[PDB]
């Protein structure tokens, strides 16, 4: 099945030129637990935001241009994408907006992270109708010494 | 001798709260990469905040009152706190405000961060006196993909 994963600012905001203000160890954490194991799939953006591979998961990049590592698999097109992650039960999308746009149509379910933070970015979320997802999973965190903002976990699956 | 090592927002703030909202991983590698190997002294609320004792380095913490984990060293006093860490050519001071501000007037250096990010607080650094101070080291960086705010590395010596 196809999953995206996203953590989102208020008004779906996903990104901006830097990254984005917020210090969410606990965020991290959820996002390594759920891709534990699983392929992931990016655009180029964000690849270049992370930097390196994600160990244990096979990586792949979405580029109209050819591979700039040999550490990470690069494909042309969506199918490509899929393909390239052959058989597995679950397929990761991390991002970022382009991508999104993409796979949401195609995606089974998602694993969001509300963020209680209001920031100006250039990057949203796509839109997900109410009414074709069921929340199947929440569960929220105040601010603490360890995490900027508060957050809340959602599990959503396609109704 | 003793130093301390800590990032400051502007007007020295460093504490708040909640975790201050920011995303400074090439901060928190210049944190890592001074401190290493070294005994690292904190007080009680930050002990709270980082929720773990440092790897790699001797953990010391401050507090009236008796710990509550046998991982770290607990110590009643200054004098306690410096002791515990034994014959050493440096000592780290990590934190926080009151902690800082007992320790100055015994350091030898200073390991700052600079960082571009107007924040509200309710912790600072205490106040230097630049004419007590010599800058030896300086290094700015701009905000990117990784880094929310752009920040400075600075060390200064005592006059
Ligand atoms: O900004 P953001 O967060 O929206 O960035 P993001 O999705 O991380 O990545 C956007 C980039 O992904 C690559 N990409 C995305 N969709 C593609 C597709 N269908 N076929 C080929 N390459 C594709 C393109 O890279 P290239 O610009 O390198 O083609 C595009 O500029
Ligand atoms: N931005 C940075 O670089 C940086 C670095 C460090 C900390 N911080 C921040 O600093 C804040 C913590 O600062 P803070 O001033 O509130 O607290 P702090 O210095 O972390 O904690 C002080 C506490 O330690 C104990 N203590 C201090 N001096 C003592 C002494 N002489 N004898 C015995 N116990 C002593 C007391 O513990 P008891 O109450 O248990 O007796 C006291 O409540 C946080 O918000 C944190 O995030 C920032
Ligand atoms: N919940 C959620 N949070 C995010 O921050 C997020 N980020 C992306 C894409 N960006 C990133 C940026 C950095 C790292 C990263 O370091 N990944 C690590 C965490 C490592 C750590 O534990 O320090 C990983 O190991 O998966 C991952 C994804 C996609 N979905 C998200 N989903
Ligand atoms: N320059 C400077 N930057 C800071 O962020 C800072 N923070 C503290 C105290 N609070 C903390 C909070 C977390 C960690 C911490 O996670 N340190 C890890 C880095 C692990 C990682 O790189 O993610 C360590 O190994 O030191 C340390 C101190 C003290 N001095 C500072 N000094």
């Amino acid at each position: 099945m196809i999953s995206l994963i996203a953590a989102l600012a208020v008004d779906r905001v996903i990104g901006m030129e830097n990254a984005m203000p917020w210090n969410l160890p606990a965020d991290l954490a959820w996002f390594k637990r759920n891709t534990l194991d699983k392929p992931v799939i990016m655009g180029r953006h964000t690849w270049e935001s992370i930097g390196r591979p994600l160990p244990g998961r096979k990586n792949i990049i979405l580029s109209s241009q050819p591979g700039t590592d040999d550490r990470v698999t690069w494909v042309k097109s969506v199918d490509e994408a899929i393909a390239a992650c052959g058989d597995v039960p679950e397929i990761m999308v991390i991002g970022g907006g382009r991508v999104y746009e993409q796979f949401l149509p195609k995606a089974q379910k998602l694993y969001l992270t509300h963020i209680d933070a209001e920031v100006e970015g250039d990057t949203h979320f796509p839109d997900y109708e109410p009414d074709d997802w069921e929340s199947v999973f929440s569960e929220f965190h105040d601010a603490d010494a360890q995490n900027s903002h508060s957050y809340c976990f959602e599990i959503l699956e396609r109704r």
